């Protein structure tokens, strides 16, 4: 049960491409801090519910994407977080019949936005730079 500390080559992986980083539970832990600090910190969190609906107890999917629905997509939702027409209409048709892929569309396009507008500039910033230069070579 010991601290996960990332080696510096797992660190400098997290720039090879997105998908390194989103897929270490270190990298998503050190990507939610910066995505906090640029305000948009629930996008995180809405993907991380939605792949745990995927990939999870399939016995409550149903319930769980109502849930997820209501929680961050909903209006005045208590974590609520935008998404395009295009994305929610195909969300709220797919809602009338939940199944366990119905927030992929929704999952993808905050994924795509998280790729496009977060990525980069996390890369260069002093979160990212500080945990790189902390990081050491065993």
């Amino acid at each position: 049960k010991l601290v996960d500390i990332p080696t510096k080559m797992r660190v400098e992986r997290w720039a090879f491409n997105f998908s390194e980083l989103i897929r270490d539970p270190k990298g998503r832990q050190s990507f939610q801090h910066f995505l906090r600090k640029e305000f948009s910190g629930e996008n995180l969190g809405f993907w991380e519910a939605c792949e745990d609906l995927k990939y999870g107890d399939q016995s409550k999917v149903k319930e769980k994407a109502e849930e997820i629905y209501k929680l961050f997509l909903a209006p005045g939702a208590r974590r609520w977080i935008n998404i395009d027409g295009k994305t929610m209409d195909i969300t709220v048709k797919g809602l009338k019949h939940p199944h366990r892929y119905v927030l992929d569309a929704a999952q993808t396009h905050i994924y795509m936005l998280m790729k496009k507008d977060s990525y980069a500039r996390y890369l260069k910033s002093p979160i990212y730079k500080e945990m790189l230069a902390k990081a050491i070579e065993p």
